[PDB]
């Protein structure tokens, strides 16, 4: 299973090649932060707990949690599709970089890990890549 993500910051999307650039003007009333999560290789019609974390990237490369959103979601027809997380309006600061991390954990056991054809382990998929520009926003200087 995989998760991929796109941050949408004041209506500006991240991409693999370019962080979402949020103008200082846009940031003055806070930054509306949403995230769309493309999942593949999950189990069709099964419930997952989806956790998104908006991380502030500090000068030393360490991360601190700004916002967290947890939803209860269901995998599609064929175990693939898109979920969303709306973090709402966030008070993000000029010159700073923020990145969205995502985790999905099946509510039930979905994996047999000991060849007895009984399910014993949850499926866990994560995307925790602070270098993924598609998940990254930067607040620009005035
Ligand atoms: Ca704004
Ligand atoms: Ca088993």
């Amino acid at each position: 299973g995989t998760l991929r993500s796109t941050v949408i910051a004041d209506g500006v999307n991240g991409s693999s090649e370019k962080e979402a650039l949020v103008s200082f003007e846009n940031s003055k009333d806070g930054v509306d932060v949403k995230d769309t999560i493309n999942y593949e290789g999950l189990v069709a019609n099964q419930n997952y707990t989806l956790t998104g974390t908006l991380m502030h990237v500090k000068a030393d490369g360490s991360l601190e949690e700004i916002a967290t959103k947890t939803t209860n979601v269901t995998a599609g027809e064929n175990g693939n599709g898109t979920w969303g997380l709306d973090f709402g309006n966030q008070k993000l600061q000029v010159g700073e970089k923020y990145v969205v991390f995502e985790n999905a954990e099946s509510v039930e056991n979905l994996i047999d890990t000991d060849k007895d054809y009984n399910l014993d382990t949850k499926q866990v998929v994560k995307h925790e890549d602070k270098n993924d520009k598609a998940q990254t926003l930067v607040v620009e200087k005035p």
